[PDB]
């Protein structure tokens, strides 16, 4: 039996897509897999004993905090051979580390205030309690960056770390896509032959840079930015955005969509990816691109950046941001096509030639072993 602890599941999230593929390679291999969520949105494998777990505190963390309770207590009435999570937590035997190092954040970006808050205190404990010394949960980590970061903060023990290969779903490569799939895809979506369709996929407008990628859009010349659309793709609330894309003239050439399951038929039809995010621990999406010969521009903040300049199919913008930059760059990928087609066969190349897709089945090994 093994218990897999994630607060919430829904198909338009990292976390959770990498959940979904790591549980199922589980139970493929004949394990008992039991999920604890407080809620679970979207379809369920009927291979999954799907375990609702009650909570009625006002906020996220002091839900988090009646969820481990819960838990620990149904595990002491029907126990686990291995507990799996997907959030820091206490109690774990393996943590999937989709998460940035919190303490990290925290000593970078916030101050005495922030510090003073129940919820700092609650974050930072669970943080802790997966991540410190003799502890022996073993940590499944996505970045040399995150571990830096969590070494730095914790002197944690270096061999209960193990970085993963990414584990991109193999349906967003441009190889298992349907003949024609640009052009079929593009006019599903009302995208006109000519114009140049500029996509941002992900379920945190706010700190994914969506508003970076609203300025851009707006910075092009005239003629330019009227033969450009952005969709903006993700379970979040567009309000903010709109209102900002109101405010630079834009509104019409944005396009907002809640969480959508055609992610892979969008990279087909999109022109550019643009993704620059103040913060993320990986990012998938960058990688989905790639394999969807996709072309790039990001932020260097993100932990997978440097793939598109190891793919060499888009441009890097380094900190500290600068919009102008961002801007510049986006211009002339969008005027310089002879440069984006290079860009795109660079991206089909280093899907054709990279491991970008076996982190579950390396992640199941960790979690079955023994
Ligand atoms: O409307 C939508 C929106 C998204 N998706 C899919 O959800 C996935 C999003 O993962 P991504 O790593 O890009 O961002 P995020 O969801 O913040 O992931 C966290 O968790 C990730 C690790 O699990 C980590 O990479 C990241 O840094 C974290 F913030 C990706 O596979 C998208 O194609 C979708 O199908 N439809």
């Amino acid at each position: 039996i093994v218990a897999f602890c994630l607060y919430k599941y829904f198909p338009f999230g990292g976390l959770q897509r990498d959940f979904m593929r790591i549980a199922s390679t589980v139970a493929a291999r004949g394990h008992h897999v039991r999920v604890y969520t407080q809620s679970w949105e979207g379809d369920c494998p009927k291979a999954f004993e799907l375990i609702q777990v009650p909570v009625k505190s006002h906020t996220n963390h002091g839900r988090n905090a009646e969820y481990y309770a819960w838990v620990q207590n149904h595990l002491k009435e029907h126990p686990a051979d291995r507990v799996v999570g997907f959030n820091k937590m206490p109690g774990l035997d393996v943590y999937f580390a989709a998460d940035v190092c919190y303490a990290e954040k925290v000593a970078q970006e916030k101050g005495f205030l922030y510090r003073l808050t129940s919820r700092y205190r609650h974050y930072a404990a669970f943080e802790r309690a997966t991540f410190e010394q003799g502890k022996s949960t073993k940590l499944m980590m996505l970045t040399d960056k995150q571990i830096a970061d969590f070494q730095k903060h914790y002197q944690t023990e270096p061999e209960r770390f193990q970085i993963l290969p990414p584990g991109i779903y193999p349906d967003r490569k441009y190889s298992e896509q349907i003949p024609n799939s640009r052009e079929i895809y593009r006019q599903k979506n009302g995208i006109k032959e000519q114009q140049n369709l500029l996509l941002q996929v992900g379920s945190d407008f706010g700190r994914k840079g969506v508003d970076r990628s609203i300025e851009a859009l707006a910075s092009l010349p005239e003629s330019l930015r009227h033969n450009t659309l952005l969709f903006v793709v993700g379970q979040d609330k567009p309000r903010k955005f709109e209102a900002l894309a109101e405010k630079l003239g834009v509104r019409s050439n944005v396009h907002f969509f809640s969480g959508r399951n055609d992610v892979s038929e969008l990279m087909a039809a999109a022109d550019l990816l643009l993704h620059p995010a103040y913060q993320e621990a990986a990012g998938i999406v960058l990688l989905e691109a790639i394999t969807a010969g996709l072309p790039v521009l990001t932020t260097a903040v993100c932990g997978y950046a440097h793939y598109i300049a190891d793919a060499n199919c888009g441009t890097v913008i380094a900190e500290p941001f600068s919009q102008e930059q961002l801007n510049e760059v986006l211009r002339k990928a969008l005027t310089q096509s002879p440069l984006r087609m290079a860009w795109a066969e660079n991206a089909r190349h280093y899907a054709d030639t990279q491991d970008l897709y076996s982190l579950p089945e390396k992640a199941a090994d960790i979690i079955t072993g023994g």
